[PDB]
C-alpha cells in the first residue's frame, strides 16, 4: 500500500548502465558510496519486484547484493 | 517509545541552512552524499513531526524528500 | 531468522581498525561517509549481538553510534 527503502550494492563498471536504466524506469536512485558503488533507491511495494529485476539484469553474473527496507512514512516538501 | 532513522535528500544550497537548524534542535545528522545532498538522521519518535517540519521549512519549495524507517534498536558505545 | 541493517557512526580513527575485525569475523561492510565515519553492514538476526560486540570493543570509550534496522528481504544476484 506503500513504500521500500531499496539498498543496493553493486560493480562499478555495472554502475553506469544500471543508472540509466534506472532512469527509463522512473526509479529515483541516490548514488551514495563506492570502491563497488552503493546505491539507495525508495520504491513503491508494487514496483519491487520490478526494481529487484532491473537491477538482477543490468549487474551481478558481475555481483550485486540488495536490501528491502520497510518505511514508517514519506514525505515530499 | 523508541527510535526512527530519517534519510532525507534535499538541495545542496539547503544543506548549509538545514543543517545549521538542525543543530539548534539538538538533532544529530550525518552528511551522506551530494551531486542534492542526502543526510541521515537518528530521530525519537516524539520528534519525527518536529524534524520533518524543520526539514520543510529550511528545504523544498527548492526541493526534499524523507524516509521515516523504523528501527528495532539503538546502542551508543 | 532473517537479517537486519546496522547502520554505525564511529571515530575516523577506529575506522581502521574496526574494518580489519568485520573482516576476521566474516562481515561485510560498506563505508559510507567520513569527516566520524559512516558504515553500514547486512547481518543475520544471529550476530547482531556479535557486531554489536565487535564495534564495542574496537570503537567508542572513542564514540560510537549503532542502529540495527529491520529488513523486509534479501537478495544477491
Ligand atoms: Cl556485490
Ligand atoms: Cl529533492
Ligand atoms: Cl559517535
Amino acid at each position: 500500500s506503500h513504500m521500500k527503502m531499496i539498498i543496493a550494492i553493486v560493480q562499478d563498471q555495472d554502475s553506469q548502465e544500471l543508472a540509466d536504466q534506472l532512469v527509463k524506469n522512473n526509479f529515483r536512485a541516490t548514488k551514495l558510496a563506492t570502491t563497488n558503488t552503493t546505491f539507495l533507491c525508495g520504491v513503491n511495494d508494487d514496483r519491487v519486484d520490478e526494481i529487484l529485476s532491473v537491477i538482477n539484469q543490468t549487474c551481478g553474473n558481475g555481483g550485486a547484493t540488495v536490501f528491502v527496507m520497510p518505511v514508517d512514512a514519506f514525505h515530499q516538501f
